[PDB]
């Protein structure tokens, strides 16, 4: 509901040193782990270039926002449960602020 934000610069770094992990920011990237990102924010849950998300995740399809994609970092499945979950937990706002302030700045 309440977007908060803190240093994109850090930020910047916190998705290069976790989501590059399983994401790439290139858009349509090989999708090793899974599917890559880039440029979601103004799409619905489930639609990607190079790898479509997982049949569940697909079947339900929210449209991403800044406020939206928030609750999702809190978890990897929120409102899309068909989704599956794997990060350690960015339930600190303090992380999920500044990551989306530099994906907010790239989508900006
Ligand atoms: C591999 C262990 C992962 C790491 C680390 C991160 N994510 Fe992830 N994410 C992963 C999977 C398995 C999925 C979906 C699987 C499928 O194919 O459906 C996701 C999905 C997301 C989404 C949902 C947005 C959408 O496309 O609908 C977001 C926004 C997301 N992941 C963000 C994200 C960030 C911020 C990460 C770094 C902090 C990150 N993920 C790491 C697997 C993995």
């Amino acid at each position: 509901t309440e977007f908060k934000a803190g240093s994109a610069k850090k930020g910047a770094t916190l998705f290069k040193t976790r989501c590059l992990q399983c994401h790439t920011v290139e858009k349509g990237g090989p999708h090793k782990v899974g599917p890559n990102l880039h440029g979601i924010f103004g799409r619905h849950s489930g639609q990607a270039e190079g790898y479509s998300y997982t049949d569940a995740n697909i079947k339900k399809n929210v449209l991403w926002d800044e406020n939206n994609m928030s609750e999702y970092l809190t978890n990897h499945a929120k409102y899309i449960p068909g989704t599956k979950m794997a990060f350690g937990g960015l339930k600190k706002e303090k992380d999920r602020n500044d990551l989306i302030t530099y994906l907010k700045k790239a989508t900006e």
